[PDB]
RNA sequence: CAUGGUUGUCGUCAGCUCGUGUCGUGAGAUGUUGGGUUAAGUCCCGCAACGAGCGCAACCCUUAAGCUUAGUUGCCAUCAUU
């Protein structure tokens, strides 16, 4: 990426001072209308370096999650993530997605298990109230689900879009070892993501660049 | 007041719990709380919980309406008769 292009994308804008996190001070630029301001030069070097280890994760063969529960980030984890052929969740994040995976990984099943009886047409034979119910299920679990239906095994590294937001899924990356890839805004703290790219997370174009960006690596791997 | 079996009672009240995960030095907690909703821990939504079990409900019996089958010891409209 180029800094003309993180200025067009809005990476550079931050949160207000007041909420800060004075650990992200070196990756301040200055202050302007009681914002600080992301130094683009820091957040090019942090693009490379996050790109170099998605894109060796990749060249591995490693599984990658992205998480964008946030409204912004949504619609371009769920895109990036198909591009790429990776998982994403962009909903919520079951706690115990990974740590209790176990639970989780049945429940991964019945989704399969639903639709086999579906294609079996023992639908058609189920009670109109079980068909229904049945039916609440399923949506609800490809709507939670759906990004990591795919996903049978521990992701070898996370993407977040906001860390602050998604403190879950850092706390059990974290448990289990799991290397972070993360935009981490002024607000948040640095210090839990291996991965730290300094940008803005409310923006919708921003969130889109990086994320486009992470998923050419994991392409080109 | 050594017991099995059987029973009353709170109370047919909507509870009571567990596995895995997570949190807490620990006893514990969470789930099971919250916003609505229901007869209901009923259901929905949200939520470090994700699920599951015994309870709830439903499946059963009886009662309130038809259809088809059958018609004696039941019934008698169509007629004779008593
Ligand atoms: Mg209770
Ligand atoms: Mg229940
Ligand atoms: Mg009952």
């Amino acid at each position: 990426i180029s800094m003309k292009q993180l200025l067009e994308a809005g990476v550079h804008f931050g949160h207000q001072t007041r909420r800060w996190n004075p650990k992200m001070k070196k990756y301040i630029f200055t202050e302007r209308n009681g914002i600080y301001i992301i130094d683009l030069q820091k957040t090019v070097k942090k693009v490379d370096e996050a790109y170099n280890f998605l894109k060796q994760v990749s060249e591995d063969g490693g599984q990658v999650l992205f998480v964008g529960t946030k409204k912004q980030a949504q619609e371009s984890v769920k895109s990036e993530a198909e591009r790429a052929g990776q998982f994403y969740i962009n909903q919520r994040w079951l706690g115990g997605l990974l740590t209790n995976y176990k639970t989780i990984s049945k429940r991964i099943k019945r989704i399969s298990e639903i639709e086999k009886m579906e294609e079996d047409g023992l639908f058609e034979v189920l009670p109109k109230k079980e068909v229904v119910e049945l039916k609440k299920e399923y949506d609800r679990l490809i709507k939670f689900l759906g990004g990591i239906r795919d996903m049978k095994s521990m992701p070898q590294a996370l993407f977040v879009v906001d860390p602050r937001k998604e403190r879950n899924a850092i706390a059990e990356a974290r448990k289990l070892n799991i290397p972070i890839v993360g935009i981490v805004d002024t607000n948040c703290d640095p210090d839990e993501i291996d991965y730290v790219i300094p940008a803005n997370d409310d923006a919708i174009r921003a969130v889109k660049l990086l994320t486009a960006k992470m998923a050419d690596a994991i392409l080109e791997g």
